[PDB]
């Protein structure tokens, strides 16, 4: 009962931590998706500014 | 024993699933991290190309 209870408190805590890791990994997926998109948008802007600088050049 | 064994297999399944929520979220953030590294590297390369175009300008 204890082998399972202990395995459970550990599986359950590991779950809370895996769920937390998932929460954080997902928070990071979302925070990075935001950041990736921000760098993609800023990249498009750098590329547009580059096309502009190159046309001005 | 069954209550703990079941709660355990469920904590373990939830754990494997949460680990996969995290692994998939990790795969996604990792994909995104690769994208931020590549896009941000291009942001900076575009920004550097831009700085170059602007300096040349």
């Amino acid at each position: 009962l204890d082998k399972y209870s202990e395995a459970l408190k550990d599986a359950q805590e590991k779950l809370e931590l895996a769920e937390k890791k998932a929460t954080d990994a997902e928070a990071d997926v979302a925070s990075l998706n935001r950041r990736i998109q921000l760098v993609e948008e800023e990249l498009d802007r750098a590329q547009e500014r580059l096309a502009t600088a190159l046309q001005k050049l």
